[PDB]
């Protein structure tokens, strides 16, 4: 069981970037930037810093050329300045490994703080970053399947319930569940900023990044991305959907980058601000849990999932 | 090999409706009507006659009530009235069973003249028919998977390129087919009205009706169908899709009634209405001809189909 | 100018309903649930209580039959009990006349607290409210032209700088703002939940309720509301739009109620839940601010608004 | 009264392209191509053949550089090159000017004849055109605002019920018109393809081209189409919409092109095929005739309207 800090948890608005260690950058690109139109914020010979079509903050992806195809970092961004040294202070009652860089470990960023958090995961908090234009209103830019938001990350864990109530006392809010007839958590998700989750456990040999997710406006956008991988001859990189989920209530997708990373095309969430937000628990057995149209779930989508590295670039050993 | 009559085919303009015979009328009337929401032109203790939201015909669908599940008649409308005899000339010099009734086998139908066909499948040709309130604007009664025309039909048939040769010489135009090396057609679609199809071939023991088709304004009225049914938990009901077909280009759904007879609802095709429309023809070996974003094709879709009556009510025999 | 109060102001979460007087009970719950498709928590000869699709408090809107069609309340729930407190000892060192209610003024509402505040609105500010069944994923109820959330409140007001610092020190961050050259606000959208706005004020005589805004999953959603007005011969009560707004880039149409009052239909906003969120000013001569498409606008959208009333029931005297 | 010639009318088709006289070649360029998205099958100097999505034919616009705009020529397809001859024949039994060539008058079309019809307008009747790409699957390319066929002209003519005699005669059918009480024409929609119209006549000063048509898709193609406009800051070129016709029941938007001919774009139209088809008829004082959701009807939109040629590249008088 993890205990609860003393120290008070840090204010976490929203997940707010990923940095992905991709072993091609020209072939990532060309999936990101070409296929799915992402905004290239900057890059260079070693990274691209990519945002959504409606961010103002400088990136939601950085691809990062590297030898093992990896998840380096899932970021938060916290209320204020202070929020990260609470986060510091915190993760170190947990006696976490952690590591601050008042400059940032990527570009656009400022003062952050990454951490090998208790269940693996490489975190990073940090309020600081670069404002970049919002896109929200370049229609002259608009694609067809373009992807408006970051949405969630989705982490891969063994113990559920022990990631779970970590993530509880973080301040994240379980808003929808799976459980056994035991009462039993198989999976949860949480947020902070007021949709239906910023991060989701998925039980499963981890610690592993099951998928990045980024939203559309409406479902015809979803649609197009699949039209588009047909006529590029990729279809095969289509794993899942698109289809309507049973938990979260939205229309997906989810496709496969080049080194194997998932990203989910998502849309048509619901609010979820309120504190006292009526949790929704389905069981187990229910079929249309995962897909209410009842569609089978391939079975990859259970077993693989991206690696993530500590904060020596070392991947992490999978339980 | 069917030969080629020497009367003249008559001038068939489009599928018009399908008389099914289902078993529990009630049960047939709450799939059709409260889920689907097709509109009911009339109906009595034993028939249902159903029209979409665009037609202006009596009916392009009628549900008779009977003791085994099956496919009474698919109905053509013919040009004008001479036609009907065209087509009875036409039949009786292929040597098929022809009855004709200038009142109707169906209410909302005049002179009509239904067939055994060389490949033993029950059509009518008619041309008088009751013209009703077409709906096309009534808003207030739109439903959010609203099915607004009827598309087309698709049959099965253990010699396709035999039964292609027959439908070609009918008028029949094919716009897109499959075939192998060899040049062999292994399934094709054929058009009168100037979409992809009006009906279709696809091989396997027969003559059995593979499905009837209906379709709606745009794609999200689709994914509706999809809900509507997870929400009444009757999910199980929908075989395959949505997804874009590679034949047709059509965004598809295929879901079955309560007797077994499969529906299709598609939206989205192209104009074939040019006399050079460029055939598209698709290699067997193509995974993307049937679903254009690599989708597995459910077995079910190719084993299962709805028998077909003759002309006295009996199932026709299976080949 | 408003005072700053040395109490503190209450959290408050977001817009939460609003009751509205109408005059004739039957006819608004014509155009409300039979036009509209709102749904019904609660009605009896005096009031009916309405909810959108994925509300789960006990309405979103209240109509009360009474003499004088009028704003009686618009109402945001704070986010705890205690805030109610606050809200009332901030109320009372502001000097505005305060009435509290353990019990609510409406049914499904609890401990509450109204008041006629600092500009002569009725606000009402409470944290307690009955669950209800959240119907969002209630396919088979879902209409074709589905009011989803209730979004905002837009008020009229003459003094718009002097509304905007209070509303303010509230704790509403403004998130758009139309100015002219020597930086004078003319117009001011504020939020609490994330979304471009809870509450906006636009300059004219007042106090006035110029709208409430619900919003739809998508764009097709606005215009069949549009098609079925025109099909139940009310397409009078189109007052603007569809169209798409410079400032919040929401895709939008205006309509009339029987009784005057002005409903905003609204769909796709883009997030500013974070603090430093970048404030959008716009000129007061950019001619696509207000429609972005440059379409003309309407002059009874300027001059009619709703009449609000005192915490007696009386119509608050219009500035 | 125009007379009915003896000789057989020719077979027409469908409308398949205009050839439009424009005085700045690089900014019409920049119109078609850049802010609408048609596709280029041929260009030079001179001339810019562009056309739709779905197209297979060569081209469905024609860009022709020339000192005064207007329209040069709008072109029917025929079923069989005999019926070229058929047309000669036809319209010279009528009187008018014609001029044949072998080769065509543009590129990608083979034998076809122009005519200076009995309205004064620059027909051109061909069969023979160069086959190319059709891009309908060609996702990779498809933009947020697809224009995906072209679907028919309107003309302006001082005499409707002369001309629209003549066009019946031609084989054109009546699908909508426009009636005062005493059954006079003001306006009316004719067709051959099997959609409302291929073209249409609406009484005004002429021989004079109101607009050409393109279709989409869905709804949500035509409100981008705006959207990048408004981003382009050319809203000022957005004439009329969008919105719901009530003829036609199309969801449709009518823009201004750089020498102002007018371009609508539309969607969502029925099928006229049957030749029982019912005519509607509107009266000319039914206020949703035009626009269902009754938005006043733009001046312009009556006043201005492109000018045509004759065959020696003068500009028609108008009458
Ligand atoms: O379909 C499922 O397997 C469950 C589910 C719901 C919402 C999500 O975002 C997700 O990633 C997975
Ligand atoms: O997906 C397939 O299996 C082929 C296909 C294409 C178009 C159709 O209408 C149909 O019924 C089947
Ligand atoms: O179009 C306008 O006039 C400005 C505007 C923007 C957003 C809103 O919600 C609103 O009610 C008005
Ligand atoms: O809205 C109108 O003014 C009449 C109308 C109907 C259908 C059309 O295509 C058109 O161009 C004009
Ligand atoms: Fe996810
Ligand atoms: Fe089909
Ligand atoms: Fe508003
Ligand atoms: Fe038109």
């Amino acid at each position: 069981e993890i205990p609860k800090p003393v120290a008070p948890a840090p204010d976490i608005l929203r997940c707010a970037y990923a940095e992905l260690v991709v072993t091609d950058l020209a072939k990532s690109r060309n999936f990101y930037v070409d296929v799915l139109g992402l905004h290239v914020s900057y890059e260079d010979e070693n990274q691209i810093y990519l945002r959504s079509f409606e961010e103002f903050i400088h990136h939601n992806l950085v691809l990062t050329k590297g030898p093992v195809a990896a998840l380096k970092a899932m970021a938060f961004r916290v209320r204020t300045p202070e929020d990260v040294d609470k986060a510091e202070a915190y993760y170190q009652e947990l006696g976490c490994r952690t590591e601050r860089r008042k400059d940032g470990f990527v570009k656009g960023i400022g003062d952050a703080l990454r951490v090998e958090d208790p269940l693996g995961f490489p975190y990073e908090f940090f309020f600081e970053t670069t404002h970049v234009e919002r896109l929200h209103m370049r229609y002259d830019l608009y694609s067809a399947g373009e992807l408006v938001r970051l949405d969630h990350f989705n982490q891969v864990t063994p113990d559920v319930p022990r990631g779970r109530k970590y993530l509880e006392d973080l301040g994240f809010r379980v808003t929808e569940d799976i459980q056994d007839d035991e009462g039993t958590t198989y999976a949860a998700w949480m947020h902070r900023k007021g949709t239906v989750h910023d991060t989701a456990l998925t039980g499963g040999n981890g610690p592993r990044l099951h998928h990045v997710a980024f939203s559309t406006h409406e479902k015809h956008n979803i649609i197009q991305i699949c039209d588009k991988m047909g006529a590029l001859r990729i279809s095969d990189r289509i794993e899942r959907g698109p289809g309507r989920h049973g938990v979260s209530n939205a229309f997906y997708l989810y496709i496969l980058d080049p080194d194997n990373h998932r990203i989910e095309i998502y849309t048509q969430d619901y609010y979820t601000g309120d504190p006292d937000n009526p949790t929704i628990t389905w069981n187990v057995h229910d079929n249309q849990r995962r897909d209410w149209w009842g569609n089978p779930v391939v079975p990859s989508w259970y077993t693989e999932a991206s690696k993530v590295l500590d904060l020596d670039g070392n991947v992490q050993e999978i339980i």
